[PDB]
C-alpha cells in the first residue's frame, strides 16, 4: 500500500513537471523568436542614425563655407558700393565743370 | 494501483500546462495594455501633428504672400530712385550752366 | 481496499475540472495573441505615420523661420530705400529753389 | 513478495525520470532567465537609438533647410555683385568720355 501511495505522488509530481517543461520550451522559443527581432530592429536603428550623423557632418561642413562666402559676398559689396559712390561723384563734379564752361560759352 | 498512478500523472501534467496558460494569459493582458496605451499616445501625437501641419501651411502662404508683395515694392522702389536721381542729375546741369553765365557777366 | 475507489474518482474528477479550465484559457490565450497581433500591426502603422508627419512639421517650420528673416531683410531694405528716396526727393527740391534764386537775381 | 519487487522498480524509475524533469526544469528556467534579460536590454538599447535618431534627422532638417537658405542668399549676393561690376565700367567709362569732352571744350575756349 505504501508503494502505491509513493508511486502516485510520483507520478503527480513527474506530470506536473513534464507541463512545465513543456512552458519552458515554448517561452524560450517566444524569447528567442522576440529577440532576433529586437536585435533585427537595433541593427537597422544603428545603421540609419550613422547615416543621419554623416549627413549632419556633411551639411554642417558645408553650411560653414556657406556662411563663410555670405560673409566674404557681403564685404565685396560694402566695397563695390562705396566704389561706384566715388566713381559717380567724380562724374557729377566732371558734369559740372562741363556745363559751366557751357554756359559761359553761351554767355559769350 | 496502476490507473491512480496514470491518472495521477495526467492530473499533474494537467496543473502544469495550467499553470503555463495562466501565466500566459496574465502576460499576454499586459502586453496589450502596453500597444494599447502605446497606439493611443500615437494617435494624439498623430492629430497634433496634422493640425501642426495645417496651421503651418497656412502660415507659409502668408509669409510668401508678404514675401512676393514686398519684393515688387522693393522693384517700384528702385523705379523711383532712378527716376528721382536722374531728375537731381538735370537740374543740377540746368544750375551749373546758370553759375557759368553768372560767371561770365 | 475501497479508498482505491474513492482516490481514482477524487482524481477523475480533479481531472475535468482542471480541462474545462484549461481549454477555456487555451481559448482565452488564441484570441488574446489575436488581439496582438492586430495591435502590434495598427501601432506600427501609426508609427509609419507620425514619423511622415513630425518631419513634415520640422521641415514646414525650419522654411518659417527662412521666410520670417527674408520678410525682416526685406523691411529693413524697403525703410533704407525709404531715407534714400526722402533724402533725393529733398535735395531735388533744395535745387529747385537755388535754381530760383540764381535765375531771379541774374535777371537782376 | 515478487509484486514489491515490481513496486520497487517503479518507485526507482519514477524517482530518477522525476529527477531527470527537475533537471531539464532548472536548465530552462536559466535559458529562460539570461533569454528574458537580452529581450530588456535590446529593447531599452532600441528605445534609445529611436531618441537619438530622431533627433540626428531633426538636426539634418534643420541642417538642410539653413544650406538651402544661405544657398538662396549667395546667388542672389552674386548677382548684385555682377550687376555691380557692370555698373562700375560703365561708369567709369562715362567719366573718362566726360574729361575728354572737357578737354575738347577749353581747347576750343581757347581757339
Amino acid at each position: 500500500y505504501e508503494l502505491d501511495t509513493k508511486v502516485s505522488e510520483l507520478s503527480h509530481k513527474l506530470g506536473s513537471s513534464e507541463g512545465s517543461n513543456r512552458s519552458l520550451e515554448e517561452e524560450t522559443a517566444r524569447l528567442r523568436s522576440l529577440n532576433q527581432q529586437l536585435s533585427s530592429s537595433k541593427h537597422e536603428l544603428e545603421i540609419q542614425l550613422n547615416e543621419a550623423k554623416a549627413k549632419v557632418l556633411a551639411l554642417d561642413e558645408k553650411a560653414q563655407s556657406q556662411g563663410d562666402v555670405i560673409e566674404q559676398q557681403r564685404g565685396r559689396l560694402r566695397d563695390m558700393e562705396a566704389a561706384l559712390r566715388q566713381t559717380e561723384q567724380r562724374c557729377a563734379d566732371l558734369r559740372d565743370t562741363l556745363a559751366s564752361a557751357e554756359g559761359r560759352a553761351k554767355e559769350a
